[PDB]
RNA sequence: AGUUCGGCCAUCCUACGGCGGAAACUCCUUAACUCGUUCCGAAUUAGGAAGAGAAGCGCCGUCAGGCCCCGCCAGUACUGCGAUCGGAGACGUCGUGGGAACACGGGGUGCCGAACU
RNA sequence: CCACGCGCCGCGGCGAGCCCGAGGGAGCCCCCGCGGCGGAGCGAGCGCGAGACGCCCCGGGCCCGCCAUGCCCCUGCGGGCG
RNA sequence: GAGGCCCGCCGCGGUGCUGACGCGCAGAUCGCUCGUCGGAGCCGGGCAUGGGGGCGAAAGACUCAUCGAACCGCCUGGUAGCUGGUUGCCUCCGAAAUGUCUCCCAGGACAGCCGCCGCCCCGCAGUUGCGGCCCGUAGAGCGCUGGCCGGCGGGAGCGGGGGGCCUGCCCCUCGCCCGCCCCCCAAACUCCGAAGGGCCGCGCCGCCCCGCCGCUGGCCUGGGCGGGGCGGGCGAAUGCGGGCGGCGCGUGGGCCCCUCCUGGUAAGCAGGACGGGCGAGGCGGGACGAUCCGGACGCCGGGCCAGGGUGCGCCGCCGGGGCCCG
RNA sequence: ACAGCGUCGCGAGGGCCGCACCCGGCGCUGGCGCGACGUGAUUUCUGCCCAGUGCCACGACCGUCACCGUGAAGCGAUCCGCCGAAGCCCUGGUAAACGGCGGGAGUAACUAUGACUCUCUUAAGGUAGCCAAAUGCCUCGUCGGGCAAUUUCCGACGUGCAU
RNA sequence: GGGGCAAGAAGACCCUUUUGAGCUUGACUCCAGCCCGGGCCUGUGGGGCGGGGCGGCCGGCGCAGCGCACAGGGGAGGCCGCGCCCCUGAGACACCCUGACGGCCGCCGCCGCCCCGCUCACCCGGUCGCGCGGGGACCCGCCCGGGCGGGGAGUUCGGCUGGGGCGGCGCGCCUGCUACACCGGACCGCAGGCGUCCCACGGCGGGCUCAGCGAGGACGGAGACCUCCCGCGGAGCAGAAGGGCACAAGCCCGCCCGACCCGCGCCCCCCGUGCCGGCGCGGGCCGCGAAAGCGGGGCCUACCGAUCCUUCGCCGCCCCGGCCGCGGGCGCGGAGGUGGCAGAAAAGUUACCACAGGGAUAACUGGCUUGUGGCCGCCGAGCGCCCGCAGCGACGCGGCUUUUUGAUCCUUCGAUGUCGGCUCUUCCUACCGUCCGCGCGCACCGGCGCGGAAGCGUCGGAUUGUUCACCCGUUCAAGGGAUCGUGAGCU
């Protein structure tokens, strides 16, 4: 499918319709300090093997992608997230 | 009578053939602008007024089609509740209730409010 | 069956209270004897903090906290008021 | 005089008999018949190797009547949704085999039914009558969505032909195209349209005046919500007191008889549904049958009499009309 | 099991095993040795295939691939680089390693048969032999022999379910 | 020895159990073992070659100048053997002369690597320590880190299922049926779908009418194109199906993104719980249109997902003895997920096999059904020289039977021993011969068809476990029932 280049949205921030130019979310590298990510770390050390479920059987073809929005006047950040596509790319203005 | 706004939306529709316009309504006649057309002033937007019933329309008229109303179909088809009711059955009685439909024959064929002239 | 925990019921004492806790009293079933639990809640938390009715029940209305919103002002991201 | 040579005794093995025995002489014995018998032979004593270890010319064989992982004690009275059993009496009430889910489908949990405990005062119905709405099943029909068999027409279309034509559709015929008809049809067709079901109503009507509303309107408009007067009354039958909580228990394999079913060729077949029945309902009948026809139960004495019967077993019948190789 | 037959590793600062550890066995041995495996006396032979999976290569050194160590940055927790040992990868070898070893169509002057072509298709397409075998489904195959009579038997035949 | 489904024996057959064991691998998760690096153990040297600390050496034109004033310079004094602001440049070379040492000799516990020794640690061999060697700061050991590793461990190896498996996915969802006119009603019942696709296929306003018949017009026809007509949708609206819709929900055009934000309720499923989907709202903030109005996507009914963990936004809160930076936590609502779809992390095998149970269930007997297998009767298209019927007999039609086989699981799993034979006994008639009639397309002979008839006979053998099958013979040779008669009768 394809997205607007910028979309007039609401902006929290302003508190009004203004427009927002538009990228897509991913997600950011997981740092080592995360509580359930140390916590990981202890359960693994020593003999005994996983410690933890490891999902295996994948069932989903693609991951319903979420457009981050940025407004320009008032720098909010909102978020759309479109139905599953197996491709989607942000239109040039 | 006719207009403008309406309510039920064919008894108000369809196709045809008559009749009528005083007023109303339409037709009509023109782009100087406003406006308007995948092209086209056809429609549309303006600005009118020489006409005109040819349409539209208002009325009739069709052993017209439809749409509608009443019979009849018919206690018929089905079916509710019982039955040591018959029948090898599947089917039909009997008792006690509820009762269609298509056809077919007759008859129809808009009415209502508000403002206005 | 017994122990312990829980839910609820019935009873008995006392009532914004209530309670043989361990213990200690030449004391024996007697006497004295804390926490706890209840009486305030709500919000992740910073924190803030219930009265308005009422035989009872039940809804309604309000109040408190949390999430907003808009006004006013001191000891101000503080207070009050809707 | 040689040989992992041959026959053959003891020995050492154990082939057959499928012999005897088979509660045995015996937890492996006995009889004949056997294989071998200088050899990779047999036998006794000492010793070594120990349990996921040993040992194995391998058969998962053997390791003290145990071996595809010994034996003894212990953890341990391990765990089981799985089997079996679970101890006096009388009385009162009395189910479910269903729904959603769950690594569930031999089980549970929540809900339903049900028991006890109550508490509280409003009215109440698996009913009929009357009023107003709902429905698309049977029937019926083929308008619509498709199936369907043949007649009667009328022609622009030679589609082919048969063909008089210089030739040609210039010559006719059926198809084709419509038209009138007609034969049978539907689960996934509806012009219409039942029976039968569902839902809601059947007491408080008016009149009049304000009150209130950051709600609604051009308004003095509303819509709601209150208070006071002033008129009228209880306005379908029948039966009948309702309402609500608390706390649990079993149950969550069901099966039959009707009636409509799906499906299979069809069943004491496999799935659905209204009701009833058995489950968990004694008693009488149907010869016999958990469910059929009656009747649904304290202990009894009379009487009545259902369903089914009335030659005799075996309680109880005669009369009349018709029929007759049950 | 066996003699025979091959293959494999290893030259003791070693191999293969035991083994909580200390230490052991082979070995009081030394390649005519010791361990590991196949096949199973002769007689006669052992075809083709290294695609795949194993195994082997100071056979390389690409790409990957760790700890450390060392660069930067930070207030420091730290965070990014870089280096990169084996190993994998990569390149060869190896089937008495495990294993594998194809189809259509047209044809001779008896008819038929198919030496002969043609066309796909493989790592290679099954060679020497052998066959209804203890291996052949069809199948109680066909044809001989043996019987009066043969789902057995034997000699043949053999695109042979599936040698 | 016919029965007491005579007793064995909580069936090892077939299931089921969130019951196991032995084995396997390329299951899941791992561990010894070993290989491989870096440290430590662990000394004493020689270097190469960079680095590296010292460590000399020299620098130096806009020069406007007194003159390569490097800059930084500066005074008018001293000691070249000379000056001098304001020279111009900012400050001219007087007694004057110059940073980072800018380039650039030698010395040192400097680091990095590639070597090369030595002996003394650490090992190893000989010997009666009898007149000795070898290796060497490397291996070894150890600590870390990477490999390899069924050689072992531990464990798992879904479900429904006319037994199980296999396949199928009524495992999550949607349309029309089935479904038997509210609703709710099942089937490994009946046709199809869904896991997407589209910032346009959206929102909104405007204009329009769509398929198609007709009948006409250069090339023009089968087909291309344009017109007047009539057109209830016979078009279209993404995709299944069914509903829905005409100055529209179609089609075209212009604008825009409501395919917003903040908080709530209702309906579907339903235990009246989620979840998906919808819907109705209270506030803001936008869009489109003259406006009323409409819009939280694509007309409706399908098109997706809890705890925990991760990530990202947005405002705040907390680190508990304070304070400041960093970081962690939290509230908040989105993503990343569980398709077995209310949501474990997971391969086979077992004839070496155990359990606990179950006919809640397969096998083998039964019994029910009867497609199948036979056996009858109805009709006559026809055949038989002729001629429906002496014998036949199509296409159809109706029955029987248990002798087969399917279906179904009603009974049996703390067990009813299982095929065929041998042996022996009875029974049936749906009769092959013998007996009695009767008809022939019966001269005789022999055949054939009926009705009655179950007394007697239906044998010997070759292959095969055979029942069967087949063949050879003969006094020429029917078919079947008895828990598929007949294992403390046997084999």
């Amino acid at each position: 499918v394809t997205y607007p280049a910028e979309r007039r949205t609401f902006c929290k921030r302003e508190g009004k319709h203004t427009v927002h130019k538009a990228s897509l979310y991913k997600k950011g590298k997981d740092s080592l300090l995360a509580q359930g990510k140390r916590r990981y770390d202890r359960k693994q050390r020593g003999f005994g093997g996983q410690t933890k479920p490891i999902f295996r059987r994948k069932a989903k073809t693609t991951k319903k992608q979420v457009i981050r929005l940025t407004c320009s006047s008032c720098k909010c950040q909102t978020f759309q997230v479109l139905k599953r596509c197996h491709r989607l790319e942000i239109s040039r203005l």
